[PDB]
């Protein structure tokens, strides 16, 4: 609705930074509303949905198994690894690592799964093959969060991420059991409370994944809708602000409040 665009512009003003926004109808792929749809933004942890989508396509193809246990050691642990640090002794299965990477944004789990897949170049090859010629992963955790101005490495565009998310979630690329497993991990997100979830009405569905990075970068990709079903994809990215984490969260939650008021 154009009143949400008023709130996105107001957020650009309050944060003193670019905000990219898109609202996409999940059924038809129709772009309902957009602001900077084709400017690049750092993906940060929102790439971990894409990563487990690549993992699940290998599971579907018989090239990977969800129950396979990955062992790793203290040498692999990078900053913000709340779940992998606690499982050094016995390792974790592919399924556990995707739950940790999505639900808890665990950085080591993402690196371990990127190794399983053949690294950033293979996730980017996977994206290219499903028609996304924009999103690219170039580095590993934690480097990919750097968000240096004008750098195309590890970026997407709001319109590209929304279209890719839609394909992953409703297209024939993944088996329905796999699409459902990706949706379940996103629904179980534990780390995005102050963002769209704080504006979500009772009874609504949300599956999402947040990200934060350097230079004020913050973002969220989400599939949400009334009556327990997703019917729209919302993607929101910001970078460049010098505002605190709480101010960045606050403005994204106010963009959410506007889009839900005007649904």
């Amino acid at each position: 609705h154009p009143e949400t665009l008023v709130k996105v512009k107001d957020a650009e003003d309050q944060l003193g930074a670019r905000v990219g926004y898109i609202e996409l109808d999940l059924n038809s792929g129709k772009i309902l509303e957009s602001f900077r749809p084709e400017e690049r933004f750092p993906m940060m942890s929102t790439f971990k949905v894409l990563l487990c989508g690549a993992v699940l396509s290998r599971v579907d193809a018989g090239q990977e198994q969800l129950g396979r246990r990955i062992h790793y050691s203290q040498n692999d642990l990078v900053e913000y690894s709340p779940v992998t640090e606690k499982h050094l002794t016995d390792g974790m299965t592919v399924r556990e690592l995707c739950s940790a990477a999505i639900t808890m944004s665990d950085n080591t789990a993402a690196n371990l799964l990127l190794t399983t897949i053949g690294g950033p170049k293979e996730l980017t090859a996977f994206l290219h093959n499903m028609g996304d010629h924009v999103t690219r992963l170039d580095r590993w955790e934690p480097e990919l969060n750097e968000a240096i101005p004008n750098d195309e490495r590890d970026t997407t565009m709001p319109a590209a991420m929304a279209t890719t998310l839609r394909k992953l979630l409703t297209g024939e690329l993944l088996t329905l059991a796999s699409r459902q497993q990706l949706i379940d991990w996103m629904e179980a997100d534990k780390v995005a409370g102050p963002l769209l979830r704080s504006a979500l009405p009772a009874g609504w569905f949300i599956a999402d994944k947040s990200g934060a990075g350097e230079r004020g970068s913050r973002g969220i990709i989400a599939a949400l809708g009334p009556d327990g079903k997703p019917s729209r994809i919302v993607v929101i990215y910001t970078t460049g602000s010098q505002a605190t984490m709480d101010e960045r969260n606050r403005q994204i939650a106010e963009i959410g409040a506007s889009l839900i008021k005007h649904w």
